């Protein structure tokens, strides 16, 4: 009911090395580089319904100052679907939840997107192996 | 080297019913299903603390502040050690603190709005 997602990111990001944990208030949060950052959960049932459609196949990429990428994916890197920039609501990183069947021909085994601020990517990549 | 009493501070808090933590303002405590950073000061005297006057007068509220043992302008050094977090956790050594009823050392000061939350947490 909603929390379900917000455990799986939470255990995605415990499994690839980082520390990240669940928060009711509904959101989640990650240590990058000795700092706490929000994570805003979305989960949507479709490419469309999470205005992803176009993005799919141009993952990873930096559009308006924001590195968006699959959750697994270390591949090297324009307005950015307004759906996203109110989706993300006061956080600085948006995690995105659509079914695997739809993100995995593009590449996206886990069926997240990771929409992160440019600054916090190199933090993230030295968090990770 | 510090941790000692924020590892302390986040016992004390789980043991009487709060989720607390300390992260890899270094404890963070949940208050009504929300997240609040809590400053962390140790301090070897009430003096060092500015607490001389505070002691006899725990619990008590001050400037927006309820002051009082974990278990009228308020003193000019707790304003500035709040840095931005809104909860602050003074810990004395409990010879000071024990004979006026604080048996852990720690004076705990949280907002008025928060008083509510934070009372039925434990």
């Amino acid at each position: 009911k909603g929390r379900r997602y917000e455990n799986e990111l939470v255990e995605l990001l415990k499994q690839r090395g980082f520390t990240a944990w669940r928060v009711p208030l509904s959101d989640v949060r990650v240590m990058l580089a000795g700092q706490e950052h929000r994570v805003e959960v979305k989960m949507r049932s479709t490419p469309q319904a999470a205005s992803a459609t176009r993005i799919l196949s141009k993952l990873p990429f930096s559009c308006q100052g924001y590195r968006v990428f699959f959750l697994e994916a270390l591949d090297s890197q324009c307005k950015l679907p307004k759906n996203w920039v109110r989706w993300l609501n006061g956080a600085h990183i948006l995690a995105v939840r659509l079914p695997k069947r739809f993100t995995s021909p593009y590449g996206g085994l886990t069926g997240w997107i990771i929409v992160l601020p440019d600054t916090l990517w190199d933090a993230w990549r030295s968090e990770m192996s």
